[PDB]
């Protein structure tokens, strides 16, 4: 019925997890700045490329949570940005490959963080919220329930994380407060206590003690199923070919992956990351995914 290695099947590893699991307490790989996956400039490379591949082969490799950063068009439509960058991607776009995948792999779900990336141009009819609510949140793929979600759920859906304000509509995480360039503590869907671990703009050796530690205290709270735990594994750019984020990221996910891999802990979080590939090893999201047997 249900076996060890089904995590092992990166498409379909949350299949094996039973219904009643709050997503909360699933370890699950996430992808930051998803979206930079086209940007070919070397200079915008450098500074602002996070992710090598497009959104299917993340999903393939078994990334669930997507960081989405948009803007609105005056067109009514939000594409994607990394600054003042745009991307070559569309909010459309994510979508559709979302919903191409779970109709594959029905037994999961895609777990969404929006947020207002670059200021609205000028001559929107209306605002970054009221335009994804009415113009994309509609779509029945997206999950309309909230509380403390769980994965039953939320199969063959995708499950909104707010953040950005003036929500209107319900169903997944709404918005809470998130302080820059910090490690905070507080409540989501009124009953899930959440913690975050997002310092992008320290030096290397404060990041991976920032990991480290909030990943410590999510192994030894393994039973705590209203308890959310984000925790970035990205840094930003220095600008040079040595601390860029791809150089960033070769370091960082092989080091982690290899505390995970020597533990073999029972929960490890939503660990989100830059640069997934099959270069470095060990691999920290397939290490993620493992840290999940105890749930089977
Ligand atoms: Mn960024
Ligand atoms: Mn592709
Ligand atoms: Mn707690």
């Amino acid at each position: 019925a249900s076996s060890v290695n089904e995590l092992e099947n990166w498409s379909k590893w949350m299949q094996p997890i039973p219904d009643n699991i709050p997503l909360a307490r699933i370890s699950i790989p996430g992808t930051h700045d998803s979206g930079t996956f086209k940007l070919q400039n070397p200079i915008k490379q450098v500074w602002g490329m996070t992710q090598e591949y497009d959104f299917r082969y993340q999903m393939d490799h078994g990334a669930r949570i997507f960081d989405i950063r948009g803007r609105l068009t005056d067109d009514n439509t939000i594409v994607l940005h990394h600054g003042p960058l745009y991307l070559y991607v569309t909010l459309h776009e994510f979508i559709n490959e979302a919903k191409q995948f779970l109709k594959d792999n029905p037994s999961e779900t895609i777990i969404m963080s929006l947020k207002k990336e670059y200021e609205d141009m000028k001559g929107a009819e209306g605002s970054f919220s009221s335009t994804f609510e009415k113009n994309y949140f509609v779509d029945p793929i997206f999950l309309k329930t909230e509380g403390n979600i769980k994965l039953g759920d939320a199969r063959g859906k995708i499950v909104l994380l707010k953040r950005y304000s003036g929500s209107n509509e319900s169903g997944g995480y709404n918005n809470f407060y998130w302080p820059d360039n910090e490690t905070f503590t507080t409540t989501v869907n009124q009953n899930v206590n959440v913690t975050v671990q997002d310092k992008y703009k320290v030096n290397y050796d404060e990041k991976v003690k920032s990991i480290k530690d909030t990943m410590d205290e999510t192994m030894n709270n393994s039973e705590d199923l209203n308890h959310l735990y984000i925790n970035f594994t990205s840094l930003s750019s220095g600008g040079t070919a040595w601390n860029s984020p791809s150089s960033s990221a070769s370091s960082i996910n092989p080091e982690i992956a290899n505390d995970i891999k020597q533990k073999n802990p029972t929960r490890v979080g939503w660990v989100i990351q830059d640069y997934i590939n099959e270069k470095w090893s060990p691999l920290l999201y397939q290490e993620v995914i493992r840290a999940n047997k105890s749930l089977i």
